[PDB]
DNA sequence: CCTCACTAGCGCCCCCTGCTGGC
DNA sequence: GCCAGCAGGGGGCGCTAGTGAGG
């Protein structure tokens, strides 16, 4: 098998060999002129264009999407059509369509929190999670109620603000010791904990 | 072969749930 | 109790860089 040794990718085919040889050091000749981003081949450009005019040849054969790659595609049909999760975990029996939301998974097991706060002492186990503690250092309300112009933190508690005050007719719970009408199923959960033990 | 498939990976934002603490 | 704030385990897409067998 011969091989570049670089970095030592070993290939049974031939014009795979010479292919890969122009992946470790090589500059980007095939430039886009409406942003500032170049390519190496003309493939990576063609896409590159399609994303700028939202250009979607590949297009699903079971919904109304569409997409550039045919590798969006492919993992479009495993979470929508196939539901094929070739990720699996070894602990539980979870399984996911893709590596990183496995690794998510993994480190709710193990309780690796590798993205540290820079303003206090908290960690989470997400990219996303951490962008998101840190509208409590910001104050940004990025969401908004489209009927009485509330701004809050999260999507979900915009939701459950329509919900209980402009949604009319909403089953509320009740205590089942006393007779105690409640809202918030969780604050059901609070009710009971406090006078009910 | 140079085009399309499949893979590997980062990036991003939504979902739902359930608790907290000021009011 | 009402309420927004806020953290938890999740689904799903946008986009790029390599790779693999191919009419
Ligand atoms: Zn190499
Ligand atoms: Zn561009
Ligand atoms: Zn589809
Ligand atoms: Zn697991
Ligand atoms: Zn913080
Ligand atoms: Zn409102
Ligand atoms: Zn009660």
């Amino acid at each position: 098998t011969f091989q570049c040794e670089l970095c030592s990718y070993t290939c049974p085919r031939r014009s795979n060999l010479d292919r890969h040889m122009k992946s470790h050091t090589d500059e980007r000749p095939h430039k886009c002129h409406l942003c500032g981003r170049a390519f190496r081949t003309v493939t990576l450009l063609r896409n590159h264009l399609n994303t700028h005019t939202g250009t979607r040849p590949h297009k699903c054969p079971d919904c109304d999407m569409a997409f550039v790659t045919s590798g969006e595609l492919v993992r479009h049909r495993r979470y929508k059509h196939t539901h094929e999760k070739p990720f699996k975990c070894s602990m539980c029996d979870y399984a996911s369509v893709e590596v990183s939301t496995l690794k998510r998974h993994i480190r709710s097991h193990t309780g690796e929190r590798p993205f540290q706060c820079s303003l206090c002492s908290y960690a989470s186990r997400d990219t996303y999670k951490l962008k998101r503690h840190m509208r409590t250092h910001s104050g940004e309300k990025p969401y908004e109620c489209y009927i009485c112009h509330a701004r809050f933190t999260q999507s979900g508690t915009m939701k459950m603000h329509i919900l209980q005050k402009h949604t009319e007719n909403v089953a509320k719970f009740h205590c089942p010791h006393c007779d105690t009408v409640i809202a918030r199923k969780s604050d059901l959960g609070v009710h009971l904990r406090k006078q009910h033990s």
